[PDB]
């Protein structure tokens, strides 16, 4: 069974600016359109996986972005500790959901930021965990995660403020494929990626797709769900065996997130 956690946009707005996509967008989201877009995404994901919901909290508009609730492996979750006070109030609500749903929760020190699956994505065969740092999660959190979850952690440094979470520019896929935007990473981190993923398994995104959040994609088996995709990228994905489903998420891009950011896979098998 594959299960994905989402959180509906009952209280969604753009109320502050903590990433560059939010600049100029305060109160520019339409709550009604956001509901419509989220409902279409929810339906599309539910066609591929079970969807669980956590009740949203008023005053925490970014709670829709459940990718940042924590990092799940098996029965364990490393709870996120947000870098910004504007999201720290989500933490007790996410903790309560994990506890109520049978997970055993690990908490980092309150001074050590780490933003969950948004910044840390497993290689889909379970060989290691790719973990971003540079804007939200601290590099020093990576050894904690490695030990708590008994996984090798491969740290990747983000260098572009637009691509401030790993999942905005990097997406492990089924079959060992990796969908990513190399310019979001420094040279050393690109070499680290390249050492592990050979060219035939790389699906390299160009900037025009990256800025439409193409890497912020939900992949269940051979299905990939995203906001918008160029024909060029759709054909590359089709050639690699994936079926692309697009669903519009413009109201969430105003807050710096798209399809993947609105999801957390809570069934991450031990392999
Ligand atoms: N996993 C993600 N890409 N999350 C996007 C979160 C967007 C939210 N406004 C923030 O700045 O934190």
């Amino acid at each position: 069974d594959i299960r994905i956690l989402m959180c509906p946009p009952d209280h969604y707005d753009v109320d502050y600016v903590i990433n560059p996509w939010m600049e100029g967008n305060i109160h520019k989201s339409s709550q009604e359109r956001a509901v419509e877009q989220w409902k279409k995404l929810h339906q599309t994901i539910k066609e591929c996986a079970i969807v669980d919901l956590v009740k949203p909290a008023k005053g925490w508009p970014d709670m829709v972005f459940t990718a940042n609730a924590g990092l799940v492996l098996g029965e364990n979750v490393v709870l996120s500790r947000f870098y910004h006070k504007e999201r720290q109030g989500e933490e007790p609500y996410f903790k309560a959901w994990f506890e109520e749903n049978g997970f055993t929760v690990y908490e980092l020190p309150q001074d050590l930021p780490f933003e969950g699956a948004g910044d840390a994505l497993f290689d889909r065969e379970g060989r290691w965990l790719w973990a971003g740092y540079g804007f939200r999660s601290e590099l020093d959190s990576h050894p904690y995660i490695a030990k708590w979850l008994d996984t090798e952690v491969v740290s990747l440094r983000l260098i572009d403020e637009r691509f401030y979470h790993l999942d905005t520019c990097f997406c492990p896929l089924s079959g060992g494929y990796l969908l990513y935007y190399p310019p979001a990473f420094d040279a050393y981190s690109n070499r680290v990626i390249e050492m592990r993923i050979p060219p035939e398994k790389r699906i390299i995104v160009e900037e025009l797709d990256a800025v439409n959040f193409a890497c912020n994609a939900v992949n269940v088996n051979d299905i990939i769900i995203m906001n918008l995709v160029s024909r060029t990228l759709k054909e590359k994905l089709a050639e690699a065996g994936f079926k692309v489903r697009e669903t519009p998420l413009t109201e969430f891009l105003k807050a710096g997130g798209a399809a993947k950011s609105l999801t957390l896979r809570v069934t991450e098998p031990i392999l």
